[PDB]
């Protein structure tokens, strides 16, 4: 298990580093914003994984809290979403992570069930907006934006959807998957949803205003 935390810490660190060095010199106003957000995401995750190496897993949970909203912000800027829609998204994301925590805090099966069901519901509203709401908006924009958004959209829906699955069969849910393997799983997902995500976005010309 120490290997998963170490490997994760290194991958987040190197990603943050790459994104950080790549964005320097880049003078495009529009582009600089994507770099700021995208470098911050893996920087926050790196800090938490490094903390776990020195340390339970609620640390990684705290990182989801800060990062998921930023990843959503990245997507919203890509398709030039209006203020209202962004707020609703981050609001629902806040409920997703918040109720996920509340339920993992209640011992009675029935109460918890509802918290994690409410959490999943908020997650589905988010993915619905991204898939249906954001896609229509993206297709009315520059080809580069439409195309890069579609990939980031597909990566996000698949990866994000896997979290509740792992969690339910893991030590927090049914207790099927061992605590060490669960850690393996979440690190791969996290590295994918942030570094893999950032790589796709930042190596694309869609971030420039033109
Ligand atoms: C600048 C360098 C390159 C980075 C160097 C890293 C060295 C380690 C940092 C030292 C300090 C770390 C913060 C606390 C640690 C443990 C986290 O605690 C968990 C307990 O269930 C979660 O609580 C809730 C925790 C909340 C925290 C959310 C993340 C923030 C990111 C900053
Ligand atoms: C870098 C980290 C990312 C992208 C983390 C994403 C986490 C989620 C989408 C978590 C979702 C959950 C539910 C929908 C139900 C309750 C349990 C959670 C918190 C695992």
């Amino acid at each position: 298990e120490w290997i998963w935390l170490a490997l994760g810490t290194a991958l987040m660190g190197l990603g943050t580093l790459y994104f950080l060095v790549k964005g320097m010199g880049v003078s495009d106003p529009d582009a600089k914003k994507f770099y700021a957000i995208t470098t911050l995401v893996p920087a926050i995750a790196f800090t938490m994984y490094l903390s776990m190496l020195l340390g339970i897993y609620w640390a990684r949970y705290a990182s989801w809290l800060f990062t998921t909203p930023l990843l959503l912000l990245d997507l919203a800027l890509l398709v030039d979403a209006d203020q209202g829609t962004i707020l609703a998204l981050v609001g629902a994301d806040g409920i997703m992570i918040g109720t996920g925590l509340v339920g993992a805090l209640t011992k009675v099966y029935s109460y918890r069930f509802v918290w994690w069901a409410i959490s999943t519901a908020a997650m589905l509203y988010i993915l619905y907006v991204l898939f249906f709401g954001f896609t229509s908006k993206a297709e009315s924009m520059r080809p580069e934006v439409a195309s890069t958004f579609k990939v980031l959209r597909n990566v996000t829906v698949v990866l994000w959807s896997a979290y509740p699955v792992v969690w339910l069969i893991g030590s927090e849910g049914a207790g099927i998957v061992p605590l060490n393997i669960e850690t393996l799983l979440f690190m791969v997902l996290d590295v994918s949803a942030k570094v893999g995500f950032g790589l796709i976005l930042l190596r694309s010309r869609a971030i420039f205003g033109e």
